[PDB]
């Protein structure tokens, strides 16, 4: 969804917009979801070691809500739990 606001706001949107509107999209998409997503996905991910996925979650929870520490803490509940 921001790789197509990505094109859009330069197909024919003034590009100047595109900062406040990506920075909406990753707040809303990704911001608003950080322990949605961590919660339902990252439990399983790492007791399957499905690495491509974990990196995908280290990788893109780094930026609106730091992302990081929210994975920590996932995390060590998985290790002291098994």
């Amino acid at each position: 969804r921001l790789e197509e606001e990505g094109d859009r706001v330069i197909t024919y949107l003034d590009h100047s917009t595109q900062k406040p509107l990506i920075a909406c999209v990753e707040k809303q998409l990704l911001g608003e979801h950080l322990t949605a997503i961590l919660q339902k996905g990252l439990d399983h991910l790492l007791d399957e070691n499905r690495v491509p996925d974990l990196a995908q979650m280290y990788q893109l929870f780094s930026r609106v809500r730091g992302g990081q520490q929210a994975l920590l803490q996932h995390w060590s509940e998985y290790i002291k739990t098994f």
